[PDB]
RNA sequence: ACAUCG
DNA sequence: CGATGT
């Protein structure tokens, strides 16, 4: 119904899918960029969306912040809830990096606690999520 | 179908 | 138009 302006919004961007993947997190209220991941040579949209949420969780926990996270990704929200990124991407030498980060993100989820609400950004009603790459 | 990525 | 996902 109502946007929770006191929140962190995350989103993936890519060049190709599979292709070059990056992600960022922004203050929903101001659009200030709070973190940005160095481009990863090969990954999928959903792997990047998953990493972005998990990085948001870690970012907020380190800062003792109870703010929620907005994501526009039905897939990644579920993967985080399950603590399991069910990606179809082949595991080979050229995808090793993204899969290492995904495996490490799952490992973090399985060794830490959080209460952060992970909320669906309602693009149809509210427009593009504030972290969108506008591509 | 729904949610995304280009 | 194509790919990633539930
Ligand atoms: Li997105
Ligand atoms: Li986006």
């Amino acid at each position: 119904e109502e946007i929770i302006w006191e929140s962190l919004s995350v989103d993936v961007g890519s060049q190709g899918n599979p292709g070059i993947v990056e992600y960022k997190g922004v203050d929903t209220k101001t659009g200030e960029v709070l973190f940005e991941r160095e481009p990863i040579p090969i990954g999928t949209n959903n792997m990047g969306e998953f990493l972005a949420i998990v990085h948001g969780l870690r970012y907020l926990k380190e800062r003792n912040s109870r703010k929620p996270i907005y994501s526009d990704s039905q897939t990644a929200i579920k993967w985080v809830k399950d603590k399991k990124a069910k990606s179809t991407l082949v595991r080979n030498e050229e995808t090793a990096l993204i899969w290492k980060l995904v495996d490490e993100a799952e490992e973090w989820l399985n060794t830490h606690t959080y209460e952060t609400p992970i909320l669906k950004w309602q693009t149809d009603k509210w427009g593009e999520i504030k972290a969108d790459y506008g591509r």
